[PDB]
């Protein structure tokens, strides 16, 4: 608990750019496509305000609109008069991919008729299409093989607090271990963490706030339509701070709280504001109608764990059952915890001969040990318990791939 | 229940079934058929026949059963077990791990095979589980497989009884014959011995 993320001032002048979306369009091969930013304003609207919107290639300026506001009619009442789309045409974009993370830079400018500029906001953009079809999760046109891990925002000595150090140190080593993605268990992260994954090129899946483990049935709150409010929050207020972002490919709509109404809600929402990106729930049983994939945790190769209500079938059957089309993508698999991963071979040889089987997320990055001391002030690895607190779990917060410093395991 | 059509032998083996011209000899075999056995509950599933590769005439010949009765499926192996031309994707001899990929004509894994992107039909082997000789290995592999697959419903081995013939030696002694046995050329051996049962219907 405290005040873990920054703290900052930010001065904005009366009349200015409250929010903006970025998408793309492409043909059926690529070679071209079209970027379009909506731009929406707050203040005092007048007849001399324009919105200049230009696309960078580093030093290289590759297209520009300019308009005034006031956009198409959507409903029998008009449309905004205070908003504006602008559409970019762009020949023979560079995709963007982890493999080959190629971005741009879009500089949005709202200024006067005579063209004196307010203000200016801007971002990095990637050409992407991350579409499902028949059955597969493709991405600029290729079914992607998932190469990834979850991790939380932990540091040994600094608590939850997150830095760009601690960032790129994480980021260079899931590289260098041929990780793809990663997962936000299990809610939205530092700011930052977007951008360097946009740029080092890395599978992001934003992941909101919520989980509701410990309630019984797990359903309870979620289920609860007097939560629908307090849940909503949680995941509209997510997307709207990092949809522009071209890492994030996936919306997850948090973890561990079973299968109420308000995901179903929830999956809604999402997919009306944003078509651009697949939606995943695992709760109740991973396969829901709140879920555009199949995400299971934990469940094994070729053995089925029958539990009652919430089975976790073999990843291979899983598949073929009757009615079955969705990819399955493994949320969490190949806990980690200490002298652990055997049997992985197992999964990589599966995901590599069904088409349908796309990867999956090992549990975990790091051990979310902490640091304590004694006599000469040396430090030593706290788990569980080794507070004072209780109740606890001992050393289950200890699943990573690394030590809590970057070590290896 | 099966039509008699079988063109194996032919390159390819499509050859006279996407000709038109054969139509209407292949299609005799299946509508006689139909027309004779159509009364037996025994009867659940029609056959367009066997080995005869994929052609336009077996397309046309299964929308005609279809058409005419309905309350049977429609199965035929030929051009890779999966075509537009069957209702059941039906292999033969495909393993239950293992995939075996023949060019345009794979045959996948029968657990992986259920589960192509876009496929929803069941999988019934036609053919599993050669038992020529001493055979049989691997039987479990399979019956664990349809266990724990709802999609996978079973199959027929291959075969029942060997198709051998008697002979006798100078003491009029009886003796089983096979492949050339007979000075048949060419002939194909033991190869028609595959039976779970000596022709005798001894078993094995």
């Amino acid at each position: 608990s405290g005040i873990f993320r920054d703290v900052s001032l930010l001065h904005k002048p009366t009349t200015q750019i409250s929010d903006f979306h970025v998408a793309t369009r492409f043909n059926d091969d690529f070679s071209r496509a079209v970027l379009e930013a909506e731009v929406q304003m707050c203040g005092e609207l007048r007849d001399y305000l324009r919105v200049t919107v230009s696309l960078w290639q580093g030093e290289t300026q590759v297209a520009s609109g300019t308009a005034p506001f006031g956009g198409e009619i959507i409903d029998e009442r008009g449309g905004y008069a205070d908003r504006v789309t602008l559409r970019l045409n762009v020949e023979n974009p560079k995709l963007w991919s982890a493999e080959i993370p190629n971005l741009y830079r879009a500089v949005v400018e709202l200024h006067t008729a005579d063209g004196t500029l307010i203000e200016a906001e801007a971002c990095d953009v990637g050409f992407r299409e991350v579409r499902i079809e028949n059955g597969l999760l493709l991405l600029n046109g290729k079914p992607l093989l998932i190469r990834g891990v979850n991790r939380h925002e932990h540091h040994p000595l600094h608590g939850q607090v997150m830095d760009e150090q601690t960032m790129v140190q994480d980021i260079l080593l899931m590289k260098q271990n041929n990780f793809n993605a990663v997962r936000c268990s299990h809610y939205p992260n530092h700011p930052l963490w977007y951008t360097l994954c946009d740029r080092y090129g890395l599978y992001v899946v934003d992941e909101a706030n919520i989980e509701t483990h410990g309630m019984v049935p797990m359903n309870r709150l979620t289920d609860d339509p007097r939560w629908l409010p307090a849940m909503s929050e949680r995941v509209t207020r997510m997307v709207q701070r990092d949809r522009n972002h071209p890492s994030v490919i996936i919306w997850s709509l948090g973890n561990e709280s079973g299968h109420g109404a308000n995901h179903d809600a929830l999956y809604r929402w999402i997919k009306s504001v944003d078509p651009s990106r697949p939606v995943q729930y695992e709760g109740g049983g991973a396969d829901t109608t709140a879920t555009d994939i199949i995400c299971p945790m934990y469940a094994r190769v070729d053995e089925d764990q029958p539990f009652p209500a919430v089975p976790k079938w073999s990843i291979k059957k899983w598949l073929s059952l009757p009615g079955e089309t969705r990819p399955l993508i493994l949320c969490e698999y190949a806990h980690a915890m200490g002298n652990s991963l055997g049997g992985f071979a197992k999964y990589w040889q599966a995901f590599r001969q069904y088409p349908r089987l796309q990867g999956g997320f090992v549990w975990d990055w790091v051990d979310q040990s902490l640091i304590k001391y004694d006599e000469n002030g040396n430090p030593w690895s706290a788990y569980g318990g080794d507070f004072g607190d209780t109740p606890n779990d001992r050393q289950f917060c200890m699943n990573g791939l690394v030590f809590a410093d970057r070590t290896p395991h």
